[PDB]
């Protein structure tokens, strides 16, 4: 039983684990991390697991050139270079030790040296170009863009520059947005110093995993493409800094004010769009000189076998490599499987086991790409799809101390409700009330009245193959902050000590989210009957339809023009809403001793959600073919609705051709309608 | 149990319904056949069916203007218009009456009225062009290509052609094809007459169903293409004639001779290849004036539920729509469907059920590109791949009356070979011996030793969509003749008439092959594990990787500079063999009484063909997933194996970039293994 699973879980434990998982840096691709793989697999072994594998891939990974290092310069007239971007980050107290921390990079940058003048863009988001070129009508094309980490995903910003004609990128950290009001600098507090330059890769792979194999496994035979045809290189080079080297790029801007307060940072400059210096006269120069190479990687799965229905599988990943030490990201969500399965094992071993078979994966390859775990679906996707019941995320299980976050799809939103009412808050000041109390009193739904928000599912993490492009159930939880990330992510300062001292030192928010986390698996696994309700769904997907019909009521003069109704939509979502009830209606009726029966409506459970997948996906993302959510085209972190009728919708005015425009939209919706309709009739009498 | 449903067929009632079904014609998007399909619903309600439905689309038809027939001329020097075609067939005696009868055509013309000079291409097929171009080197460019129906499906004709830059294609049917020596013409015999035309569509829809909705439904919101992007329309007309008006202009044929005797059919003339006539001075002109035109079509429906796994669907499926009368094509097929419904609907009034649900689909629109069954299975794709058991093809049951003649995935061979040896052989002199018997003594497999031959799957016909896109596994069977058809298929000559008389006066042929297709359809519903033998496909697998491999060595010089193994498949293909017996194996030894366990593996042996399905479909064919099996890109009518595989190798020294071409046969190479392989592993044990 339930209580029993938990009253396993120990703080003291994943204090253990994490302190354990974050003493030397984890890089993907290193011998380290295959280290931890060799690791993680035998503890798991221990702990009691029938089956724990490696599965490795050969894929294409990107690094700095140790000898020849990358780095920003100011040129006077005969390239002098004047002054120089950091090399390294100063290393927190008690790691000189430190053996090789890989330095700042953007990785897979194309290799390059262009030169030409700064012009500051403020987030590199779709907007901030519009408000350049269409107000200001400060022209990108020729120069280099130095944008500000933050807001949307930092694969967005690189190639919205590249749109508009960049021929290099510099990404900072603004004090604006990583310096909390009042708290000290690591190793004093927990703001950013000036010092330290957020890592992260900058592909756009929209959902097709190792560049080199879109569509396929990267095993040892696998047939891979010219580096000239990867999928989501970047063609101009992108390198980051600290907030102290900004500054000091920052500081001479030429051409416009920021055409509002919103662009600006609390650096002391005067953030001058551009472009050129005021020094007029001197330019920049970067020197990116990294290389991408084939690498290969080790994922860790461990089977926890079904009594029941075995070929059921439920599932719990996260990701194993790290930046640097990542002790937050992703080594805080590591340990927590890690306590986690510990905890299974022990019932398993007490004699016990779950209805269905649980997986346990600790995933590769996170940090560039999504690479590991999407790998792994790609060559098991059919096992995945006949049987995936669903996917719980566990990457970082804390970014902040203030309440909880969840993000799923509908048909996990009661059994998180219910489950986080049975456990108790572990915030000053709720001792005595439920998780369910302090989170929805902390984080409270717009949808409306007495509801925690629970939010969408973009991508940006692990779960994406398996959501967007497979179709199997996915969820996430992790304690939040009151996009833009905490100040010290991605950088050499996510230490252990970070987790200690200031976030939850009593790992009380740890063990809260070891909870959540565990809680679920274990309900998917066990529970009878599978957690999911159609009906919310039914719910969420009228709301969706309205939202994207008030879009395009911006512009009834075309509406009316070309005839661009709606009813199909809303026809479809009456429907479905129908069929589940009547549906869970039936649910409620039906004698639980007969099997057949049970296994053939959790069967209509499960593949419910595989109903909203269509074959041929949304257009320009093949990978991408959950037709109700995918990544939002402007920013990869957020989920968005409807995302092929919205991305039609998107800036049509500035078409050239508003009938065939207008035209796509209405294909967009009798594709959403169908997909509505054949979805809920998944959930008709099946005879 | 299996032998009542048997000897509840009766031959006699089968007769009953064929003469019902072809009194008048019956040609898609017409009232008789709004008619046919009215009626079909209510005997089956009648003969007992749970539910009967109608499903009706609104898709892409094609008909002649009956106020502005099509023809073709010849003209002199002024174009004076000296010889006409025929405008229709000399109607079969008693059929004056015969209110309206379709004039010949190819269905989906392009409008036109072409002039220039025939040129003739033999059957039109791709070598015949090489012949033409790379060794004659005669140029097919600007000309009329006239070529004779038989060998490959008519759409490849007109699709070689156009490549060629023709502007025109007469198709005739040649007495070389068409007439069996020493029988009679009908009335009197089986021959067709020298006034007789094929009908039949042109379309290269490449299994996209509806021409202006590839991939989703054409309901009634549906969102249509232009004409203009419809998927595989001609640009050049074409146009039917019998062998009459044929020798009237093959007799003038000028240029070279036939490069072979290969090239030449019974008409007493030339057949010269051309271009010109010898008259020199004199040319040809078409005249095609027919429209396109979106017209609703209906599809009949009928479940009935299983007791015991209502939510298995095994479907029995053959078309409706009749060119003309169509006493063969479909009607002699749905006339056996009509007596196995009733036979099923009798021990259903009795009180029995199958373990499964069987559904009866009555097809639309058959004769123009599979669009009925393919708009119903873009509509109910989700709950077809989860759910479809398999699907049994039910067209003309006859057509010839010398043996059996069955297509069918490897996964049925077993559950064939054992049901014709319960069954009698209806064959003047095997009175006393099996059907097995007697088919394997007429029919002997190459694949050797005393095996019944077994074809595989192409396209042509109502299964397509279910095998090649969808995954489910599927058969068919009729009685043959000792590709090009049987002489008066297609043509108003085709009637009731022609079949009491010539092919099968006693019923007895009808009434086998309405044993093999209900006795199927009876075993798949209704045993206790699945009647699939994963074995023999495990069998098959490594005989194709072996015809593939050997094709490849035809170049091994290309082989050795481009490092092209095969290693990878071979390896791939043990791995099934070996994983197969394994599981197997395990179906012998499992207690049928856990029922839990028993549906786990039948999911298994279920969902097994479907693994042979890519979601990104072949090269330019994205409606085309099943890697093992395609239609022949020359021949659609003929199933070809490792298609991704074989269309690289096809025809390779002709490439400019060798380096491009060989590089594509390798990952074509590589993504047959892994799907070997990765369906492999759906038969390895779930945990
Ligand atoms: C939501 O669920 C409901 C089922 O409860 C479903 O209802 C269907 O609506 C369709 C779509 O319009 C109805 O369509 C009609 O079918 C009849 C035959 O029964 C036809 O005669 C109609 O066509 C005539 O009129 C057309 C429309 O104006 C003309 O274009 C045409 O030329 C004809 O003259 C029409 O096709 C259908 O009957 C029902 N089924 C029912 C009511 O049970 C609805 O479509 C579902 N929504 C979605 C988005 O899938
Ligand atoms: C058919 O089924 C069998 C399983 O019985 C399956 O066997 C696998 O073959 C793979 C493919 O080659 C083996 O691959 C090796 O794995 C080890 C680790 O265990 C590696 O060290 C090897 O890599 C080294 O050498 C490589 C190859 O020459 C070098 O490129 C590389 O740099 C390394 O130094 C290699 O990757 C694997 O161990 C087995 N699994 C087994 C034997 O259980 C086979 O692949 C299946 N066939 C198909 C087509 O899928
Ligand atoms: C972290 O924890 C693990 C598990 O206890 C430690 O691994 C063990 O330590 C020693 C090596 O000094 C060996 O005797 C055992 O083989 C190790 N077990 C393994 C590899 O699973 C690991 O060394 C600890 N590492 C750190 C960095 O604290
Ligand atoms: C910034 O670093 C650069 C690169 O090393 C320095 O310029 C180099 O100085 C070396 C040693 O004198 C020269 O011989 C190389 O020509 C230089 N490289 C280039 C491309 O200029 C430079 O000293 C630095 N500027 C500052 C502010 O220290
Ligand atoms: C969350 O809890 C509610 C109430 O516990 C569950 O819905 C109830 O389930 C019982 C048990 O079947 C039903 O008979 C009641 O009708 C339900 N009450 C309501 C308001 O529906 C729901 O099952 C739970 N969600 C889960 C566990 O997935
Ligand atoms: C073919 O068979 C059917 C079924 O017996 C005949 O349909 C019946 O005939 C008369 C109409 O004259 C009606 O009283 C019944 O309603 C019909 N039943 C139906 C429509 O299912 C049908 O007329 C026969 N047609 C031919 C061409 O022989
Ligand atoms: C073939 O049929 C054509 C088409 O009708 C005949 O030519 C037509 O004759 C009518 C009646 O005299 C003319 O006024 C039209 O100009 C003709 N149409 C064309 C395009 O020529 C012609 O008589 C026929 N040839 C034969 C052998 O009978
Ligand atoms: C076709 O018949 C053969 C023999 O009837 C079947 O294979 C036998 O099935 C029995 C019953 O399980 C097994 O114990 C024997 O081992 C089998 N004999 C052989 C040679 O395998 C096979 O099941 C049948 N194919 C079907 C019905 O799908
Ligand atoms: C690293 O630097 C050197 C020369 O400074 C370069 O030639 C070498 O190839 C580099 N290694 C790479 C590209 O991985
Ligand atoms: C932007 O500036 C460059 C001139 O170097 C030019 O080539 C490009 O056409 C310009 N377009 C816009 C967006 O004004
Ligand atoms: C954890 O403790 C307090 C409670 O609000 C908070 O102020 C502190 O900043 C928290 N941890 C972090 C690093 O946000
Ligand atoms: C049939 O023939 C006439 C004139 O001869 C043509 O204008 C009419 O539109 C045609 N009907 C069609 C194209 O369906
Ligand atoms: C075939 O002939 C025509 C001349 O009308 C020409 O335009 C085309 O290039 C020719 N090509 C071949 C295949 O010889
Ligand atoms: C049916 O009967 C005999 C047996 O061979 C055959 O010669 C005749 O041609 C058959 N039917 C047809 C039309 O082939
Ligand atoms: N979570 C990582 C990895 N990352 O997430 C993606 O979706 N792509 C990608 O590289 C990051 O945000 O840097
Ligand atoms: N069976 C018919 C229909 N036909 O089969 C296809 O595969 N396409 C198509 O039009 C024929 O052969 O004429
Ligand atoms: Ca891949
Ligand atoms: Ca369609
Ligand atoms: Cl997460
Ligand atoms: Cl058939
Ligand atoms: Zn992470
Ligand atoms: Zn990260
Ligand atoms: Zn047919
Ligand atoms: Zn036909």
């Amino acid at each position: 039983n339930m209580k029993a699973f938990l009253d396993e879980l120990k703080a003291e434990n994943i204090k253990k684990f994490l302190y354990n998982f974050t003493q030397i840096p984890h890089l993907a691709g290193t011998e380290q991390n295959f280290q931890l793989a060799k690791q993680i697999q035998s503890q798991w072994k221990e702990f009691g697991l029938d089956s724990v594998e490696l599965a490795h891939y050969d894929v294409l990974l990107s690094y700095p050139n140790k000898t020849h290092p990358n780095y920003i310069s100011i040129i006077n007239e005969d390239g002098n270079e004047i002054f120089n971007t950091s090399l390294f980050e100063p290393p927190p107290p008690g790691y000189e030790n430190v053996s090789d921390i890989v330095p700042p990079f953007s990785a897979f940058s194309p290799q390059g040296m262009p030169e030409g003048d700064l012009v500051y863009v403020n987030y590199a988001r779709t907007e901030d170009f519009f408000k350049l070129e269409r107000d200001m009508k400060i022209n990108c094309s020729g120069k280099i863009v130095i944008a500000r980490y933050g807001k949307v995903f930092r694969g967005n910003k690189v190639k919205n520059a590249q749109l508009a004609g960049a021929k290099g990128v510099i990404l900072y950290s603004d004090p604006a947005d990583y310096f909390a009001p009042g708290v000290k600098s690591y190793p004093d507090g927990w703001n950013l110093p000036g010092g330290g330059v957020q890592r992260g890769n900058i592909l756009n792979l929209n959902g097709a995993g190792d560049p080199l194999t879109p569509g396929y496994p990267a095993n040892e035979y696998a047939y891979r493409r010219g580096i000239a045809e990867a999928v989501g290189l970047p063609s101009i080079p992108v390198h980051p800094i600290g907030y102290y080297d900004a500054q000091k790029l920052l500081e001479k801007m030429g051409g416009s004010a920021p055409p509002d307060s919103s662009w600006r940072g609390s650096l002391k400059v005067p953030y001058n769009v551009g472009p050129g210096f005021t020094f007029s006269t001197q330019k920049v120069k970067m020197h990116i000189h990294s290389t991408n190479e084939v690498t290969r990687i080790y994922n860790v799965i461990g089977t926890l076998r079904g009594a029941v229905e075995p070929d059921r599988y439920v599932i719990l990943g996260g990701h194993r490599d790290s930046w640097v030490f990542g002790g937050i990201d992703p080594q805080s969500g590591a340990a927590v499987v890690h306590e986690i399965v510990r905890s299974f094992g022990t019932l398993k071993k007490e004699g016990w086991r779950p209805r269905r078979t649980i997986l346990f994966a600790s995933w590769d390859a996170e940090e560039f790409g999504l690479l590991g775990s999407t790998e792994w679906a790609e060559e098991n996707s059919r096992l995945l799809q006949e049987r995936g019941v669903a996917y719980i995320n566990a990457d970082s299980s804390i970014e902040g101390n203030y309440t909880l976050r969840v993000d799923c799809t509908p048909l996990m939103y009661s059994l998180v409700h219910n489950l986080t009412k049975e456990l108790k808050s572990p915030d000053e000041g709720f001792e005595g009330k439920s998780l369910y109390e302090s989170w929805t009193k902390k984080s409270p739904s717009p949808e409306f009245s007495g509801m925690p928000r629970i939010s969408k599912l973009g991508s940006g993490n692990d779960f994406e193959v398996f959501f967007q492009r497979l179709g199997i159930a996915s969820g996430r939880a992790r304690y939040t902050k009151n996009f833009s990330g905490y100040p010290l992510y991605h950088s050499v300062y996510e230490t252990y000590e970070l987790v200690e001292k200031f976030y939850d030192p009593m790992f009380k928010y740890h063990l809260t989210v070891a909870q959540v986390r565990g809680g679920m698996v274990f309900e998917l696994a066990n529970s009878i009957v599978l957690p999911f309700d159609c009906r919310d769904y039914a719910v969420v997907l009228r709301k969706y339809a309205d939202k994207i019909y008030s879009i395009s009521m911006k512009h009834p003069q075309e509406m009316k023009t070309y005839s661009v109704s709606f009813d199909s939509l809303f026809s479809a979502v009456k429907n479905f809403t129908e069929i589940a009830s009547k549906f869970s209606e039936r649910l409620q009726d039906f004698d639980k001793s007969n099997p057949i029966v049970l296994r053939m409506m959790n069967d209509q459970l499960m593949f419910l959600e595989r109903a909203f997948i269509d074959p041929l996906g949304l257009p320009d993302r093949p990978f991408y073919r959950h037709v109700i959510y995918a990544p939002s085209s402007h920013n990869k972190y957020a989920g968005e609705s409807f995302p092929g009728i919205y991305d039609a919708l998107f800036d049509i005015e500035s078409k050239v051709d508003p009938s065939k425009a207008w035209g796509e939209v209405k294909r967009q919706i009798y594709v959403a309608a169908f997909t509505v309709q054949a979805a809920a009739e998944t959930l008709s009498e099946v005879a």
